[PDB]
Formats: structure tokens, C-alpha cells, sequence
């Protein structure tokens, strides 16, 4: 239960959308060499999630954790569409170490229970997009479009029953503000489910990251605040570390 922090990166046709600010990089658009940096300057685990074309996305997923598994050896993640078993099978044995679902698991949750048949727990993150609506968390579907009716609070319990490894929160009332962490939406996640949280959504300086902790995520995933390097991770593990967080500073046949 030392605490992770996770860089989360957008991928489409094997680039990097909106890139990095790590001009050290020889291609700064590169998911895989950006990758291989965060690993080397402390991130626990990647994640990438990918918006490429349909027709070019299941050979394009594939490609990119090849080239991933090649080039680091910290945990990753890999996400975007995957809709079946086959396709993230296919994933996981090309490189990735664990498949992140939302939309296509809320439609069919035996799915996670088929992953994790094959590939262990271990290996299914559920990604939970929720939102405030008439004083309720409701868990949204389609990338925020659809109010599916569910709330929160029961898909949890479902997902966890289901048999998945890790749960990824994310609050859309807080993607892409910079005002912090839902620390009220994971303290009400918290207690439902002994699975580990994954806080998404809101990131800005590092004591968003204190409060997500104290509130009870086991992980934080941070996007843009990385990228543009509006955090160190670096800076942010020492501060952590010093304010009574643990975190880390330091082959099968």
C-alpha cells in the first residue's frame, strides 16, 4: 500500500496528443520514449489511452504496447474502445499488463469476469466515470455522453463482484480544471470496495495530491500537469514523502 503515481498519456496513431515540454526528449511526441522517461524519473505506472480511427486502432493499440513492453519494465496500462475479450486478450499478450474498460464493462459486466478468468484480476482496471446529477452519483458511459441511470454506489459493489483488479474514479465534474481531486466522490467510494482507487480528474499542484491520498486513493493519475510540467514528479514524491505518504522514491518462463 505504498501510494502510486501514474502518468496518463493520450494516444492516437502512435503520438502523443498535445505532446510534452520535455525538449531532453528526442521526440517529445513519442508515448514510448515519453514513457520510458517517466519510468526513469520515478512514475510508478503508465497508462495509455487511445482515440485512434477504428480501421487503424486494433493494429495501431497493438504496435504501441509492443514497443511499450520493449522499452520499460514499470507496470502499464492500456485503454480506448476496448469493446471484447478478444481484443484485450490480444493486448495483454502483446506487452500490456493490465486492459482499463468503462463503457463496454457497464454494458456487459460478465465482461470483466472473463478477462480476469484468463488473465487474473490483476489485469482488469475498470475505469468509472461519475458525475453529480439531482444530488446523486450517476456513472456516465460514451466518453460523458450518456447518463446511464446507475448509480455509483451500486456499480461499485458490481464491479468489484465482477471480479475486477483496480477501479480508476473518475469525476468528470473535474476533468481538465486544475481545481483538485473529487476528494468528496472518492471518500464516498472509499468504504463500498477493499479494490484499490485510482483517483483521475482534476490535478493541478502537488497538494491536490496529499488530499486525494488522505481522502483515500490508493493511486493518482495525472495527465497535463506532467506533460506541461507543471509538476515534477521528482519534486512531487519528495513532497509526499515529507508530509507522511508513502511512496517509492527509490522474469518468468
Amino acid at each position: 500500500l505504498a501510494k502510486r503515481i501514474i502518468a496518463a498519456l493520450i494516444v492516437k496513431d502512435g503520438r502523443v496528443v498535445k505532446g510534452s515540454n520535455f525538449e531532453n526528449l528526442r521526440d517529445s511526441g513519442d508515448p514510448v520514449e515519453l514513457g520510458k522517461f517517466y519510468s526513469e524519473i520515478g512514475i510508478d505506472e503508465l497508462s495509455f489511452w487511445d482515440i485512434t480511427a477504428s480501421v487503424e486502432k486494433r493494429k495501431t493499440m497493438l504496435e504501441l504496447v509492443e514497443k511499450v513492453a520493449e522499452q520499460i519494465d514499470i507496470p502499464f496500462t492500456v485503454g480506448g474502445g476496448i469493446h471484447d475479450f478478444e481484443t484485450a486478450s490480444e493486448l495483454i499478450l502483446r506487452g500490456a499488463d493490465k486492459v482499463e474498460i468503462n463503457t463496454a464493462a457497464v454494458e456487459n459486466p460478465s465482461l470483466i469476469t472473463q478477462i480476469a478468468q484468463t488473465f487474473g484480476s490483476q489485469a482488469v482496471v475498470v475505469y468509472i466515470a461519475a458525475k453529480r446529477v439531482d444530488g446523486e452519483f450517476m456513472v456516465f458511459t460514451y466518453s460523458g455522453k450518456k447518463n446511464t441511470g446507475i448509480l455509483l454506489r451500486d456499480w461499485v459493489v458490481e464491479v468489484e463482484k465482477r471480479g475486477a483488479g483496480e477501479i480508476v474514479l473518475g469525476s468528470i465534474d473535474r476533468l481538465g480544471t486544475k481545481s483538485g481531486y473529487d476528494t468528496e466522490m472518492i471518500r464516498f467510494v472509499r468504504p463500498l470496495t477493499t479494490l484499490p482507487i485510482i483517483a483521475h480528474g482534476g490535478a493541478g499542484k502537488m497538494e491536490h495530491f496529499l488530499e486525494a491520498f488522505l481522502a483515500g486513493a490508493d493511486a493518482a493519475k495525472a495527465n497535463s500537469v506532467l506533460h506541461f510540467r507543471e509538476i515534477d514528479v521528482r519534486e512531487l514524491k519528495e513532497y509526499l514523502k515529507k508530509h507522511g505518504v508513502n511512496v517509492r522514491l527509490e522474469h518468468h518462463h
